């Protein structure tokens, strides 16, 4: 507890790399200023008015008194800073705010929308397991197979899910969100890929968001949506079997699609279901949408920053990660596949044809 | 929606993964300090293998890939290296940025860490929404999230129950103002000239102090704060003391100049306006003051990574702070209302500047 040389130049080139670490620690102000935003429905509000909002038209329709508007101002100027809104001032310090690009994500009105996804993430079930992470990683085998677990009495996130159902369907809305999204780049981006097939398999496609978009830009293919037993997608080509993709056979198609489902899962039961697929396939393919994580695409700082994130994640509450295609190409090999192919899509992730 | 629009947001779409996700950074630079990384690389001495790694932190082997894992986000955070021994088995060493990690740097940034991404600091967040919403009509409001969160407690009153989450606060201030004093009194070396003394109002244990008192020998060094803050082991020097009191309600201390190192941007317009102006009546019993804190749109803190900081930072003040950080105008203001008549801003480092404030 006592008191413990350096020159000038050291101390502020020390001081000037501080907030670099101010930033890294603080990050979960950016998670609750976003999540601030959506429960006020800041950005909903402003689309509403119809042109730019003053703050206290805004304040007033927030319910904020106010008193509290300089505060909502601060927040703004946050929400600005991180590329959801816009400011101006009109009078000769009153803003008026406006919608930015990226605000598309955050209106209830687009089924594309990332509210949910965002409310899942957020939520102390995901986050409060990393302040057991330490202890997790130096639990040898009282051990759980993930962090999540180890502070859930050894509950797994599909179990909390069944009590929970708040924190569930804000999960199965998040990842519908996605598909929605997701399923328009990949028929564009790899119309390549659907030509020529005329059967689908999508394990693990829920509501049916991608299968639907599949079937009606490629109208020849019959889509089956394969998953664990809101309302589902209707298409004319599009139908629904149940099963455990790890215990039960997969459908037969002329393409088994898994779209970001192997990345929750570790090599061992990935494998052994890549063998089945293998056997099924003969002849189809496998079609696998997810990450890899070193792929030329996604390869700039701020990609490899979020695919990290994204691993860290899936570390905390899965059973998976973010695989490189050097990691895939050996799944592959031992899983008795002969050749693939990658077509990049977009939001960190690719195409993979994987062929028997 | 077209094809490339629909790929367009796709592609924007990590961007708000990347904020909503800004919690795994927070809690994976926490558990590289848990786990001492930075220290048991540095005891090492060179780069170690991910098994010797893992073995050191008594993380069992079956746990190694996932330590690999976590060592691919820290070093991508910047804080540690991957050394490449061959054209698997990562080796690992320590980047620039770790140096304000490793526990015998008494300018490492440890306890600023805990403190910051604390349950206390985190969990009113999860209220801000409904006290933003709080009217002064109900018994219910307070001064912010914190308070809110804490059945009415601020800040301070929190500390004085929980001294594991004060001790953390109180390094945390003392390991910045080691670094910040030393940049001080190089970068703003004319604004020391001439004095014979000056007081540090809420100058803790005397980091700034001490460097001042040491760099020019003619300033009588008196650190005035909280009885508490100044009973302990604190910086020491003959030109050096410390004085006891509550700088809103006792009188502050007479020097040749009042200094304010990261402690107006605490506290609202109202009291910080209030005490600026007994301390222009102080001064002109000239004297001046001297301000060491943010002026968040100068040019030194202008740049997207700066600003990001600076906004997150003041996020944090509104949450459990009563304070913020002012912008020119808004000091500008302060000091005309306060009867000041003159300012000059010098940038120092660390997203902060010195502000001369001249009666
Ligand atoms: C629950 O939060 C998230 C989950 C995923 C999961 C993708 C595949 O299982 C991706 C991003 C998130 O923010
Ligand atoms: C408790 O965490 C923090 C507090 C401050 C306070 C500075 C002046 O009062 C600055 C940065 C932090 O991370």
């Amino acid at each position: 507890g006592l008191v413990p040389h350096m020159d000038a130049a050291t101390a502020v080139e020390l001081l000037d790399a501080q907030p670099q670490v101010w930033h890294h620690f603080l990050g979960y102000i950016n998670s609750m200023t976003l999540q601030c935003a959506l429960e006020l429905d800041i950005a909903d509000v402003i689309h509403r008015h119809g042109h730019p909002i003053p703050l206290n038209q805004l304040a007033a329709a927030l319910e904020i008194p106010q008193t509290k508007a300089p505060f909502l101002s601060r927040l703004m100027r946050m929400l600005v800073h991180l590329g959801y809104f816009t400011q101006v001032i009109t009078k000769p310090v009153l803003p008026s705010y406006w919608l930015a690009p990226l605000s598309r994500l955050l209106l209830k009105q687009n089924p594309y929308n990332a509210r949910s996804l965002t409310f899942c993430s957020v939520h102390e079930h995901l986050v409060d397991p990393w302040r057991q992470m330490s202890a997790w990683l130096r639990t040898g085998k009282k051990d759980t197979p993930n962090a999540f677990a180890f502070a859930h009495e050894g509950k797994k996130v599909y179990e909390v899910c069944s009590e929970d159902a708040n924190f569930s369907q804000l999960f199965s809305e998040g990842m519908a969100g996605d598909s929605w999204l997701f399923s328009r780049a990949l028929v564009s981006k790899c119309r390549d890929a659907f030509e020529g097939l005329s059967s689908l398999v999508d394990v693990g496609g829920g509501t049916g968001n991608t299968s639907k978009v599949i079937a009606e830009t490629f109208p020849n293919i019959h889509c089956t949506v394969f998953d664990l037993p809101g309302p589902k997608q209707t298409h004319p080509n599009l139908d629904y079997e149940s099963g455990n993709m790890f215990t039960d056979e997969i459908p037969h198609a002329d393409a088994v699609l898994f779209k970001w489902v192997l990345c929750d899962w570790p090599d061992e039961p990935v494998l052994k279901m890549l063998k089945q697929c293998k056997k099924a396939l003969t002849k189809g393919k496998l079609m696998i949408a997810d990450h890899v994580l070193d792929h030329e695409s996604c390869n700039d700082s701020n990609s490899m920053g979020t695919s990290l994130i994204l691993d860290m994640l899936f570390m905390s509450f899965l059973e998976g990660s973010l695989r490189t295609e050097k990691q895939w190409a050996k799944l592959f090999a031992e899983a008795g596949f002969k050749d693939y192919k990658i077509t990049p899509v977009g939001g960190l992730r690719v195409l993979i044809e994987v062929y028997p």
